[PDB]
């Protein structure tokens, strides 16, 4: 858990369930969205 300086980030396990994240990410955190841009890229150093 925990905020960051120098955001609010999180460790979590890769087999949990889309929904609790959400509840999470959208009932104790900021609201919810008209629009989801993803942007992939990574690879690339």
């Amino acid at each position: 858990f925990g905020d960051i300086q120098f955001g609010k980030y999180l460790r979590l396990s890769c087999d949990t369930d889309s929904e609790t994240l959400y509840e999470l990410l959208t009932q104790h955190w900021h609201l919810k969205t008209p629009n989801l841009v993803i942007s992939v890229t990574g690879g690339a150093k």
